[PDB]
């Protein structure tokens, strides 16, 4: 047809051949489409289309292309998109320029006015977008940058050099940014047993339990506000290049899980029963307090050292629980039922600040990694799944929702340091660390059959709690 004969050649251009069911499938529209699946080249093509912008398919692809597209091959598809090569002058143009004299151009014009500067435009809308809600991409790989930058720097035009300024502008934005609020007071810092600035008294019965909540809130707040959505995409927190890829979820998940072992920890070392019954109930008032600060994140890292294998078993220390933070207890794990049905009412009718819980992101994206094809065959040609992708996007989406929550909360830098600095396992793995935690419980409350034994105190000062409430 005409539409196709004045595209550009395939044998010249690669981003101007027909859309076909084997190189590209769009989900049911009833408005732009939405594509299901394409080939990388029909991915580029659409990410960079001529008849209209799409923020949504850019947003999610940039997002999300890491899981089949690495960045150096993305930089050079969309400068090999932006290089498109013209049509040949007509035969009366032909005869005008040999004569010497201005040719008409009329298609040549059209072309350039209706396809390559749309879709010139659209690459440099690319780039300023990676630029500025990717610049991790340039931060690792500084080669990717010189590339990009000699690129937007020897692109011709007035027309296009506003676009390039704006690029530019933002990636030094970005350099500068990596070398260099409250309305009100934040409330008084908390203090029990352990005085300011005697890190070595530091611990979970010596600190106020409000401050240890505050704190870790602080600390959580921040590694939640920090992870960014591609570090969840294509599972690649759980491949060989981890820790460049998901820094910032790593730390989060890291973090989870030395707080919830460190209370375990607290727990079953504690082998004098009436001192593990002031422990465990000290770690359900901190929970409450996290209740009270709707770090959600945190009740759940408590429930989870509660209902672990060392510590659920503990139904002498449990008995001796008063009711009123049994209830409690009982109904923070009533979040977690019914695949969090009762957290996710509660999540919508808090108001802000808050620390989500975390872990439901990590267990429904790994869901749909599992459950979902990376490639969707059609005429035995194999095309990128991108509904897949986009399914993960969404869920990253949420997490950015309430990233931008802080807290009216003083950060005591010692208490910080004490919690950013937890290390309960010591040299040992994880797997023998919870072998060790589940027979010293064993240890301290043997199974049934046998008697339970009385242990000696190792707290020489005093085990009651100064309570939830705040001191003025
Ligand atoms: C069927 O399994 C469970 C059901 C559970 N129901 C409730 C209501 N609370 C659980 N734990 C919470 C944190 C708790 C409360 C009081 C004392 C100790 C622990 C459960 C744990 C379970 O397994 C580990």
């Amino acid at each position: 047809g005409e539409e196709q004969m004045r595209l550009p050649s395939a044998d010249v251009y690669r981003f101007a051949e027909p859309d076909s069911e084997e190189n590209i499938i769009f989900e049911e529209n009833m408005g732009i489409p939405i594509i299901k699946a394409g080939t990388v080249i029909k991915l580029i093509e659409r990410l960079t289309y001529h008849m209209y912008a799409d923020p949504n398919f850019v947003r999610t692809f940039l997002t999300t292309y890491r899981s089949f597209c690495k960045p150096q091959e993305l930089l050079s598809l969309i400068i090999e998109r932006f290089e498109i090569p013209e049509p040949e002058p007509t035969e009366a143009d032909r005869i005008a320029i040999e004569n010497g004299d201005q040719p008409l151009s009329a298609e040549l014009k059209r072309f350039r006015k209706e396809y390559i500067q749309p879709v010139q435009l659209r690459v440099l809308n690319v780039c300023r977008h990676w630029v500025e809600h990717h610049f991790y991409d340039f931060e690792r790989d500084a080669y990717l940058l010189q590339r990009m930058e000699e690129f937007i720097g020897t692109v011709r035009g007035k027309a296009m050099k506003k676009w390039v300024e704006s690029i530019t502008k933002i990636i030094q934005r970005k350099k500068i940014a990596r070398d260099n609020t409250f309305q009100s007071s934040p409330p008084t810092v908390e203090w029990h047993i352990s005085r300011p600035g005697h890190i070595e008294t530091f611990d979970l019965l010596t600190l106020h339990p409000i401050e240890i909540a505050r704190q870790l809130t602080l600390l959580e707040s921040d590694l939640y506000r920090a992870v960014q959505p591609s570090e969840l995409v294509g599972s690649v927190w759980t491949k060989e290049d981890k820790e460049i890829n998901s820094p910032n979820l790593l730390k989060m998940i890291r973090h989870t899980t030395n707080l919830t072992l460190w209370f375990e920890k607290c727990i079953v070392e504690t082998e004098n029963l009436e001192e593990r019954v002031a422990v465990v109930s000290r770690i359900i008032e901190i929970l409450q307090v996290f209740q009270e600060l709707n770090n959600f994140n945190g009740v759940l890292e408590v429930v989870s050292a509660m209902n672990s294998s060392p510590v659920y078993r503990l139904d002498h220390t449990f008995e001796q629980i008063p009711s009123r933070q049994k209830k409690i207890l009982e109904e923070a794990h009533e979040l977690s039922e019914d695949h969090y049905k009762k957290y996710l009412a509660k999540l919508r009718s808090i108001n802000p600040p808050c620390v989500p819980f975390f872990g439901i992101y990590l267990t429904n994206i790994l869901k749909t990694e599992e459950g979902n094809p990376e490639v969707l065959k059609r005429h035995g040609k194999e095309l990128i799944n991108f509904s897949k992708r986009r399914k993960v996007a969404e869920i990253t989406g949420e997490i950015q929702q309430y990233q931008n929550q802080p807290y009216c909360l003083r950060v005591e830098s010692d208490i910080k340091r004490f919690f950013e600095n937890l290390n309960p396992m010591g040299n040992s793995m994880e797997k023998e660390f919870t072998d060790y935690l589940f027979n010293k419980s064993l240890e301290i409350e043997p199974r049934n059959p046998k008697p339970l034994p009385r242990f000696p105190k190792k707290y020489s000062y005093p085990l009651k709690s100064p309570g939830v409430r705040p001191s003025n």
